[PDB]
């Protein structure tokens, strides 16, 4: 059986696996009450994707698809309907055994980008070049409209009326429109991929520790604002090089369970240790919320498979 | 000695090491004139990072720092000049041996995005982002000397003082009074002064060969184009190469594009330990491959090695 390895990339080296942000802090918060099930960033130890997770850092809460119409809603802004694709461009198959297109986003709010679209049809007058344009754009993903398994999501704008029907579309997500009470953002609140009153599918399992006096181990980024006041964070539960890494190694998972040393480069020594789960998540002995004060330098260290009654040392 | 390997990664699962893109089709250009010394996505085969590059992907063409002033355009938008450090939030240290902050853009353009801020004092802070293009070609691009501007269209609520990012997404217009070529260095510390600490160009040196590059296609704000951004290397390469460290027996490995499905190689190609491909083609434009495909190292060979053509 081939060896069981992580990367040897201290934090400052890792992506978020939930969107597109570098890792800021490792990040506990053991009396956190929602389910957390969480659809990007989901990676067996034996290197099996799961969820909507995709191995493209630029896929993270992108779409690619077509503009349709401008459609109208109750909400302030130009609104749009897009078809969207498998972001290589084929047709998405809702029959497939997945939640909604790989790289969908996994979270309730307002995510906010940039939507840009490149022609069709070329003009032999421009050297057979096609005419673009790009603009700002919010994705409400609580929407009604948001129905990315039945191939189709809205979009407002700020711009009134320069985006063009039929034409290919790209959104390149940026951050959150707002974290006001009114824009729904909630990390662990699933979208409904198929709309108003359906129920999701093809769900990643959900996680937690089983073992008392553990919580769960975060790899926490700030996101962006377009405004308002706010200082949000997308928690991922293994950044998106460990799942690169995973799906490249498929090493076969000896135990259910992983021990994991937590290193300082320079001094060689361990800061603490965790349990790294088959199932693609870590649990650390600890009994408060926040960030874990560490040198960003520092890196984790697969030891040895263990089991779940192993007794982790208190951070 | 660690045998060297590179990742079993389709095109469809590569990204580029220049441009925060997807990789859409690997290319020649044997008629090429330009120098090729691109400074993003440079790592030597045994992983040596160079140039500029860095190993985040959120970090290419990304810039951090604080905004100093407003001067308004002499007749449409408004420039920002912007203080820089490094991406990591310490500052930028002009003594240090590389040509720029690690991730500063490695062309000249106009690269549109998206400015951002969150305030530093507050009991939450306040946010503001705008869209905002980056003139690499710009007297004031000067990120070695810790300094550069962006142009917005909003002309007031950017905040001095504040922390700030640039994530980057496209051009904003490849016309040719923006200045776009996607091999032309900018200044890195303005114009009448040389860039140091380079990666070095590469090039061919057997008749026959040229360069083979990872192309992805860039958004524009506006305007007509197809632009493109050709990597050397993408930046999952960069990152396994770093990684794993593998000693280079020669100057040159020989790799195979192979699909998985049949078994079969579809071209061979000379990897070059500065961290570059050589075909034997003789036409330019797109390679046309199956979408299964990706390269295998078979073995180190030298430079005299003969390529079986395309
Ligand atoms: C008030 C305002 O800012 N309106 C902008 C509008 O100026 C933008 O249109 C672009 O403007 C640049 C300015 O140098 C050029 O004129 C571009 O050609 C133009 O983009 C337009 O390009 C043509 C070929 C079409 O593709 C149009 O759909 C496209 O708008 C636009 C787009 O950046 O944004 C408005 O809000």
């Amino acid at each position: 059986s081939k060896p069981f390895t992580l990367p040897i990339l201290t934090l400052g080296e890792l992506t978020n696996s939930r969107f597109p942000l570098p890792i800021d802090v490792l990040y506990t918060n053991p009396n956190e009450s929602a389910i957390v099930q969480c659809q990007n960033g989901r990676c067996t130890l034996d290197g099996e994707l799961q969820g909507t997770t995709q191995l493209l850092p630029t896929g993270i809460c992108a779409f690619r698809g077509k503009v349709t119409q401008q459609v109208q809603d109750e909400h302030r802004g130009t609104h749009w309907n897009m078809t969207v694709t498998n972001l290589n461009g084929t047709p998405f198959d809702p029959t497939e055994d997945v939640p909604a297109p790989l790289g969908t986003p996994d979270f309730s709010g307002q995510i906010y980008g940039v939507i840009s679209q490149r022609n069709t049809n070329t003009v032999p007058g421009e050297g057979n070049l096609p005419a673009n344009r790009a603009h700002e754009a919010v994705i409400a993903t609580y929407s009604p409209k948001f129905t990315p398994k039945l191939g189709n999501i809205q979009f407002s704008t700020w711009e009134t009326q320069d985006v063009s029907s039929g034409q290919p579309t790209k959104f390149t997500p940026v951050g959150l429109a707002s974290v006001d009470a009114n824009s729904h953002f909630d990390q662990w609140t699933l979208p409904s991929y198929s709309g108003a009153l359906t129920l999701n599918m093809n769900l990643a399992p959900s996680v937690a520790p089983v073992f008392p006096g553990e919580c769960l181990l975060f790899f926490r980024s700030f996101i962006p604002l377009k405004g308002g006041y706010g200082n949000p964070a997308i928690d991922c539960l293994m950044p998106q090089e460990w799942v690169q890494h995973l799906y490249q190694e498929s090493a076969p998972s000896l135990s259910d369970v992983a021990l994991v040393r937590y290193v300082n480069p320079e001094t060689g020594r361990t800061l603490f240790e965790a349990k790294l789960h088959r199932n693609g998540f870590l649990t650390v002995a600890r009994n408060s919320a926040g960030p874990v004060v560490a040198p960003t330098n520092g890196y984790f260290r697969f030891d040895s498979w263990v089991n779940q009654f192993y007794t982790l040392a208190p951070m």
